[PDB]
């Protein structure tokens, strides 16, 4: 899977959000272009004329993610952030020319991101109460994966003293993102529990935050809830299920294929973090088969 790179495994089965500190600093965001930003005015003026009824949303930026000593007392993770948005996204990451501001990046910062905006994303490994994970397919008309599965996701919007509560809205945005787009009411989900971050390496290094999320509902009664919706209440075209006992060897399917790289980091961290069982009990061979 080089379309996927993993920057963060969490420690303890997952890290709730009382352990993580956030530092949201302007030293955290992108460099300007090294000819200027107006390559990237250019390319949105140019989507602009095309599509008039497009417009701008800030996000946040990814810089780092330092882990606590494992076993440690106090935090564990220290979120580096700066801000981005939506057109210097367009501009950077979904630019033509995405490879050689790496290049240079590296030459000019040794950092292969420092010219890319690198908006952080959210996702879920979201279990339902009978022990299924739901997965989503995308349209084949959208510009982003078109047909490909997907997870549960969006956006943390910026609209530890300004760091608890960044911490409080990507927390908060995992959990509005299952709400909009599965139907859910807010009361069936639990706190959500970081598994770690991803990068999506066909989208120039973009990281998402994945998350567990356990449902109080059965797969059927979600699938109701989806659908009971009707085609406006989601940007999907398809919900389904995978049992938890088949997730482990879901690189070895033909679905592996069609998982949108973020979906993949999703099932990779939640395979290791949640599934992979340390103790004598859950990693005895009746309980955790060979191959
Ligand atoms: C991969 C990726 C996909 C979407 C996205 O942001 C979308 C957005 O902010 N929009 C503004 C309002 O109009 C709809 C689009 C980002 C930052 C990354």
């Amino acid at each position: 899977d080089p379309e996927v790179t993993l920057l963060l495994q969490c420690p303890g089965g997952g890290l709730p959000q009382e352990q993580i500190q956030a530092e949201l600093s302007p030293a955290h965001d992108r460099r300007p272009l090294p000819g200027g930003d107006e390559a990237i005015t250019a390319i949105w003026e140019t989507r602009l004329k095309a599509q008039p009824w497009l417009f701008d949303a800030p996000k946040f930026r990814l810089h780092s993610a330092t882990l606590a000593p494992i076993g440690s007392r106090g935090p564990q993770l220290l979120l580096r952030l700066g801000l981005t948005s939506y057109r210097d996204f367009l501009g950077t990451n979904w630019s033509s020319s995405a490879a050689w501001l790496r290049q240079q990046g590296a030459t000019d910062w040794g950092d292969t991101q420092a010219y890319l905006a690198d908006p952080l994303g959210v996702g879920a490994a979201l279990a339902t109460a009978d022990d299924f994970l739901v997965f989503l397919r995308r349209s084949r008309q959208v510009a982003e994966a078109p047909g490909l599965v997907d997870v549960p996701g969006g956006h943390p919007e910026p609209q530890d003293l300004a760091g608890q509560l960044v911490v409080h809205e990507l927390f908060s945005s995992v959990l509005q993102e299952i709400c909009d787009e599965v139907n859910l009411p807010l009361l069936t989900l639990s706190q959500p529990l970081l598994l770690g971050i991803a990068r999506n390496e066909t989208s120039a290094g973009r990281a998402s935050a994945e998350f567990y999320v356990q449902c109080s509902l059965t797969s059927e009664q979600v699938r109701k809830h989806y659908l009971s919706g009707g085609p406006e209440a989601h940007e999907s075209t398809g919900i389904f299920f995978v049992e938890t006992q088949n997730v482990r060897r879901l690189p070895e399917t033909e679905m592996w294929a069609e998982l949108c790289p973020s979906a993949k980091g999703a099932i990779i961290l939640y395979n290791r973090v949640q599934g992979s069982p340390t103790g004598a009990a859950l990693g005895s061979p009746a309980l955790l088969p060979p191959l």
